[PDB]
């Protein structure tokens, strides 16, 4: 498939196959274990269990991680993303069935306690006003906003979930994975553009971000237009009224250009904007090197799952 000349990636990847076969084993240890709790958060210590059976689940990436380490089944209810009234696809068929608990910005704290979970997971970065009232209802771990600090959101449910030995395999093979993989390319020696489109905007992502801090462990290098660290990404309209003005769309340009979609609406103009004389200006077009990547994989999952989908992804950069 392709949208206006640009190929998609990620076809052929398939989603139930995100989740382990398996529950991880849980570290050896009794019944309850002490867990921490983000910057920020009060009390740091948690008490936890080693098999929770009912976990409600508030931020995606935690989603992420639970699937990472065969948990999903474990799963009670997930809140949903603050845009869709459908949970993620990219994780498989159970993460997409699940139940919500209103959504990510706004969890409902009735229908948490309905569920009655024996675990609740959550983000600082989400809901940093939200924890004393799941506490109350059942032992709370929140971690960090998701994006760059991934790899530790995923500590953080490891250590919620009595699984600290699992998550450090994991993050050691991803590591060998992810530099294997950029060796392997020469990653060092392309770059390569992150775009999001929405719709009614392009947003260029920099350095401070998930997706770059995952082509940063593969070593794939960034034009200088996406090197700023002071917000995840900048943004520039793209309605039929903005782009008759001409605008400069240079800062999305690099040896390759990895591009997705935030909404089906999104989607509907993304042949227009890439059609559009600012899109072909760019080198990266002119050169057949853009390509449309899977939105949850690339921006909105932002664990392990999505981490190895955007690998898969970068085997590209050196291609002919």
């Amino acid at each position: 498939t392709q949208i206006a000349g640009a190929g998609v990636l990620g076809n052929d990847r398939k989603p139930d196959e995100s989740c382990a076969r398996a529950a991880a084993a849980a570290d050896p240890g009794p019944p309850t274990r002490p867990a921490h709790n983000a910057a920020g958060v009060s009390p740091e210590m948690v008490q936890v269990p080693a098999e929770a059976q009912r976990i409600v689940v508030l931020s995606g990436d935690q989603l992420d991680a639970l699937c990472a380490l065969g948990l999903q089944s474990r799963i009670v209810a997930a809140a949903l993303p603050n845009s869709s009234s459908s949970q993620p696809s990219y994780l498989g068929t159970t993460v997409h069935d699940l139940p919500g608990v209103g959504t990510r910005s706004a969890p409902d704290l009735r229908a948490i306690a309905a569920a009655h979970p024996d675990l609740i997971l959550g983000s600082q970065g989400l809901t940093p006003q939200l924890y004393p009232q799941l506490a109350a209802i059942a032992p709370t771990v929140f971690t960090a906003a998701p994006g760059a600090d991934w790899e530790n959101n995923l500590r953080g449910v490891g250590a919620a979930t009595a699984r600290i030995a699992a998550v450090d395999a994991l993050i050691t093979g991803f590591a060998e994975h992810a530099t294997q993989v950029g060796t392997k390319h020469d990653a060092t020696h392309f770059q390569a553009s992150i775009v999001q489109l929405t719709a009614n905007t392009m947003r260029v992502y920099g350095a401070n971000n998930f997706p770059a801090s995952v082509l940063s462990a593969v070593g794939v290098d960034r034009p200088p237009s996406q090197r700023f660290t002071d917000k995840a990404y900048i943004e520039i309209g793209t309605t039929a009224a903005d782009l008759a003005k001409s605008p400069d769309f240079s800062a999305a340009d690099a040896d390759i250009v990895y591009l997705s979609c935030a909404s089906e609406a999104a989607a509907e103009r993304a042949a227009v904007i890439l059609d559009s004389d600012p899109w072909r200006k760019l080198s990266a077009n002119r050169d057949n090197r853009v390509f449309v990547v899977n939105d949850q994989v690339w921006q909105t999952g932002e664990g392990m799952v999505a981490a190895r989908g955007i690998v898969d992804d970068l085997r590209w950069v050196d291609a002919p």
